[PDB]
């Protein structure tokens, strides 16, 4: 039984235990902002900074891994509401894409939107290059933000949104469930099979963007980790 | 978008938000103690008064739900532990079965260990006539206690246990993140058509039970819960 | 070495290993409720029934101890949490203050908050008169509920805390560890000289109160114990 | 409210949170065996590979930690007992001392036995070079193997010991509580101030030397560790 297990009601400057990546900044309140709101193109990443066990080439298994964090996104005068929030698991080396465009490949994809990561995104504003459904949605992206499927989702500005995300190793299923400010409940699940599109070891971290006209207020407000690989 | 939302930190007689069933009492704290330790096979079961709709026959659609509970189940001179707890959805009417023999059918079943119902069970004893695991385990059951699928659990006695369900329905997914006392997680995922297994509007519940040289002490401590129908 | 050691993960009255005084009650999990929710300026006190002998006027050694054990406050309307738990040491002959107005003497105390004993208090309403802090905290008290010295806390209704005291004689410091639901942890730690300030025997135990407008659940759950007493 | 907190009741190789440093291997019964037999001057070091804050520049707090261990130490045919192991906290870079020659150095310190690292030694060698009582003794170390204070204690061979430390940042002690496998206790704790002693930023790990004709396995069977720093 091997459990990598952290627990954030806030964050600060400091913490050895996580890792920022351009356009990140913690509010006096305790809360990361991803992006900056005066940078075209801007893009915000937020890392655990240490990297975790997902499987073992040795026992061949895989772990499961139950998360949830709180987020909140919000609109400023007078752009548009994009691009939104993506949580993801990548390799240790991941970095934000170089020369990277922001906007709707959200700090981890090239200019085609491709990559190598496993994510839950939030997507706000509609990219037809990437297929984007005509809507705010949730998706689950597979080494692309042409998410291998989607859901229809309303993001409220302001809104607190609660996700919590259960990944169960037997079935290899990815399952999401967002708790909106209504107290509807959006979900989402996908087979994924970690050990064929990632290595042993990986990252856990939250990213967003923005473009030229497109910004808005990313806030990631607290977030839970507990991971458990079985070896023997 | 029709959603049913409920939160219970502590419970108590009386709130007709909830039907109790069998030996069933409410500690001084609110904690509901399923079963009674002075009776031969005993069964206990509570149920959300108020009865949920999981799917609709016009629309099609099935609904997603996420609920989180915590558990404690806690040994007693020099008995043996069981059975244990399994939380379950069955049709509104449903009530402990004519002549309950409590033990291995966990008080959602008959002597086969057969009934009309949908659970997750944190069996405790092993009863090979119903092809039970060799230990203690965690189990997701259709219509039967005869596990569906199991993965191996521990269950410590005094431990405050934490689980998290999500249930899909785009995919029928029911995913099972326990969380234990050592922080831990064991998970299960088993894809389950609710819409075929059971009628439109269903209850939910938890329900524990005991036999004649095994009972244990079984407590619920809280529950919440969330399912969301797409009406459109 | 003489050595003093108990453990104790259900308790059961007629247990002639504890003695109770006062208002306490076991429930039927094997918990010890310590105060009366239907009484006005309650009083209750659960002691370990053995007296153990702490120092030796003989050799003039005094035992080291270590000690861990988990409680449980929970509120009830519209009552106001009252007043809290407190672990103590005392003559081997400590019974309830005559005339006690439970308050903020938490049962060790008299009107003045003065007593013969030493203890950890677990303070959740805060009593000027007894020069408390504003807000909920853990304290070292010395012959008075007027803390020696106390700590910011956040006293959490439902939740299981654990405690881990260590008594050092060498040094006479008395380090007090609070381990927190969220996992957070408080500690305090303190120069207490028992051999200066209790006979050479005395008892471990206990106690919590409540007043006629605060109220609320006090649980014990658990207790381990050991000394060793150096003889040479 | 900053909180590290890891959990290891066995190990395994490749567990990226672990770094190995020195003759450390682990067994197959997930033991972390620190020394080589057939090595002179084996030392053999685990730390938490994630460097850990134990107090901040800015608001000048210093965290409290709440640590506990089990260890044991057999002996082997016909060589002598030696030299024992060490709980330290160093600077994030710390690595073993060039030259080292273990033995009394406890692989932490150099030929003079001085380094930068604090720590809770179990010696089982005198090494009058460094002060060492005549006896299997317990000590704090501050930059130095040559304790700045002792207790007697006593190494049995094939016996599983377990330990539990608290550091209270209030008072700036650190206090520690060995169970020895007959049940008998034994304490010693020593004022030290981290801050004024160690960066912002350290290690914590394990250490066991060797020597030419002194060796024995050094095991360390489990540990868990929860630090909490006070940012506000
Ligand atoms: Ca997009
Ligand atoms: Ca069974
Ligand atoms: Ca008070
Ligand atoms: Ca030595
Ligand atoms: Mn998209
Ligand atoms: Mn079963
Ligand atoms: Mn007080
Ligand atoms: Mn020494």
């Amino acid at each position: 039984a091997e459990t990598v297990s952290f627990n954030f009601n806030s964050f600060s400057e400091g913490n050895p235990a996580i890792n920022f990546q351009g356009d990140v900044t913690v509010l006096s309140n305790g809360n990361i902002q991803l992006t900056n709101l005066n940078k075209v193109n801007s893009v915000g990443r937020v890392l655990y900074a240490m990297p975790v066990r997902i499987w073992s080439s040795a026992t061949g298994n895989v772990a499961s891994f139950l998360t949830s964090f709180s987020f909140e996104m919000k609109d400023i005068k007078d752009y548009d509401p994009a691009d939104g929030i993506i949580f993801f698991i990548a390799p240790e080396d991941t970095q934000i894409p170089a020369g990277s465009i922001g906007g709707g490949t959200l700090g981890v994809s090239d200019t085609k939107g491709a990559g190598h990561f496993v994510g839950v995104e939030f997507d706000t504003y509609s990219n037809s290059e990437y297929n984007d459904p005509p809507t705010d949605h949730v998706g689950i992206d597979v080494n692309s933000v042409d998410s291998v499927k989607t859901v229809p989702w309303n993001s409220v500005s302001g809104a607190v949104v609660k996700v919590t995300v259960i990944y169960d190793s037997s079935t290899k299923t990815l399952s999401v469930a967002v708790t909106n400010d209504n107290g509807d409940i959006t979900t989402i699940a996908q087979v994924v099979d970690l050990k064929a599109k990632l290595p042993e070891r990986v990252k856990f971290g939250f990213s967003a963007s923005g473009s030229l006209g497109g910004r808005q207020i990313h806030l990631i407000r607290s977030w839970s980790f507990t991971s458990t690989l079985i070896t023997t």
